[PDB]
């Protein structure tokens, strides 16, 4: 069907999240999949290595790109430290999200399905 895309969101790395002790993960979202990073322990600026491969969604309906940043700390109740939504569209994009402090960087590539054109695969 049209609007089909095969998304893979990949590159997550964050700065200046916080002496302070930082044990962030990312929670991203998109038509109802989650996916969580491993929690990087003891960094201001980390890095995941973790590539999030929706498979074929719903560009235009699989509401927005939500991605969560959350400190585990050191084990104790997990803390939101920011969030944002974005609109994917196809081809590659590069997304930066500002929060409380710092930001979080990351990538993501939707490709149409064969036969399909358009930033929302439905051409």
């Amino acid at each position: 069907q049209r609007g089909l895309a095969h998304l893979v969101v990949s590159n997550f790395r964050a700065e200046h999240l916080a002496d302070t002790a930082t044990d962030a993960y990312l929670k991203v979202f998109f038509g109802g999949q989650e996916f969580r990073t491993g929690v990087v322990w003891n960094n201001n600026n980390p890095r995941w290595t973790d590539k999030m491969d929706f498979e074929n969604v719903l560009l235009s309906t699989g509401g927005p790109l939500r991605v969560q940043v959350w400190d585990a700390d050191a084990g104790a109740d997990d803390d939101l430290l920011g969030s944002c939504d974005r609109s994917p569209h196809s081809g590659f994009h590069e997304v930066t999200c500002e929060l409380n402090h710092g930001r979080v960087k990351f990538s993501y590539h939707a490709k149409c399905l064969p036969h399909l054109t358009g930033g929302t695969c439905l051409e």
